[PDB]
DNA sequence: CCGACATCGCATCAGC
DNA sequence: GCTGATGCGA
DNA sequence: GTCGG
């Protein structure tokens, strides 16, 4: 349905849930009013009162009263209160920088560092993460258009073949659901000698190669089974492209559909698929699929060689990706 | 009344 | 030195 | 904040 239905009230909701992420410290009341404005945003019809909204599932006496509120004034006092506030905004926003959350964020803010500018002046008590989070702070929030994601596609899968050609490696996430434009890229890898029981260097391999044609830029953590850090394509006469986060993860060969289930999404897709392994005893997570035993305990992990298999057990006829924003 | 609410890899801190 | 705890992003 | 044991 349009956003125009409702959208005065998710939007309300979803600043009420950011404020308890990063100001409050409060990550359960976070979730509850991102499910309130999930429901909310799916309703079909133009909400009249908080008593109507309450039928919802994740929609209770507070929200709605919220909603009655906003119905009647156009406005929420706690949320105009709270935005002009100087410690909570600036405390909320620090926290759009990668590397920074909610404690640093309130950490800086008590020593008076509460900008952009603050945080520039004061490199000293950033660590490497959130130096590059605030270096590329810009760029970390554009969105990137599927044809330059093909063109990224086009490089990770050309310089991890030429690495070791019986690597395997899939682009998952937002990308692999076709979607026309990606906040990120999720790069998934494995390889025949790494399994359940087996170098560190299968990752380190592909991250290095990928520095040598200067694609990967930056790096903002990098253990033996995953990477994240930042690139960018190269340049056009045109401008540079904005520079990219990227994510790459190395996984057993005997997980790896488990694995590309997983990254693939999408997070309502999961979420979704997960509450109904519960609807007849299995439990799914991104390495493996298991079946509950009688009182709830998962046995051992079942074979899998495909998504398919996958789908083959929780009695679920096959989803393209396409398919899998919800 | 009151506990659950998803989970995991990596960087960094707290402390022996 | 080390192990364990916490912050963080996805 | 919501839900349910
Ligand atoms: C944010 C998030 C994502 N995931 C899973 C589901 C996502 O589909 C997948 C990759 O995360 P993402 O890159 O933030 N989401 P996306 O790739 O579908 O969409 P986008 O274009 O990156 O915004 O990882 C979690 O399991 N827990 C999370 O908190
Ligand atoms: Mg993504
Ligand atoms: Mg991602
Ligand atoms: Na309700
Ligand atoms: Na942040």
């Amino acid at each position: 349905p349009q956003e125009t239905l409702n959208g005065g009230i998710t939007d309300m909701l979803t600043e009420l849930a950011n404020f308890e992420k990063n100001v409050s410290q409060a990550i359960h009341k976070y979730n509850a009013y991102r499910k309130a404005a999930s429901v909310i945003a799916k309703y079909p019809h133009k909400i009249k009162s908080g008593a109507e909204a309450k039928k919802l599932p994740g929609v209770g006496t507070k929200i709605a009263e919220k909603i009655d509120e906003f119905l009647a004034t156009g406005k929420l006092r706690k949320l105009e209160k709270i935005r002009q506030d100087d410690t909570s905004s600036s405390i909320n926003f620090l926290t759009r920088v990668s590397g920074i959350g909610p404690s640093a964020a309130r950490k800086f803010v008590d020593e008076g560092i509460k900008t952009l500018e603050d945080l520039r002046k004061n490199e000293d008590k950033l660590n490497h993460h959130q130096r590059i989070g605030l270096k590329y702070f810009g760029d970390f929030e554009k969105r990137i258009p599927r044809e330059e994601m093909l063109q990224m596609q086009d490089i990770v899968l050309n310089e991890v073949k030429k690495v070791d050609s019986e690597y395997i490696a899939t682009v998952c996430g937002s990308f692999r659901r076709g979607a026309e434009s990606s906040g990120d890229m999720d790069v998934l890898l494995t390889h025949p000698s790494f399994t359940s029981e087996s170098q560190p260097k299968l990752l380190h391999q592909v991250v290095e190669q990928l520095q040598k044609v200067h694609f990967i830029t930056d790096t903002l953590s990098k253990g033996e089974t995953k990477f994240m850090g930042v690139c960018q394509l190269p340049s056009k006469d045109e401008k540079e492209y904005p520079h990219r986060r990227i994510d790459i993860r190395l996984i057993p060969k005997d997980q790896y559909y488990c694995g590309v289930l997983y990254f693939t999404g999408s997070d309502i897709f999961n979420k979704n698929m997960r509450a109904h392994a519960l609807e007849k005893g299995f439990t799914i997570n991104e390495y493996t699929i298991r079946p509950l035993g009688v009182t709830g305990v998962a046995g051992e992990p079942l074979p899998v060689d495909s998504e398919k298999d996958i789908f083959d057990y929780i009695q679920w006829k096959y989803r393209e990706p396409k398919d899998r924003s919800e």
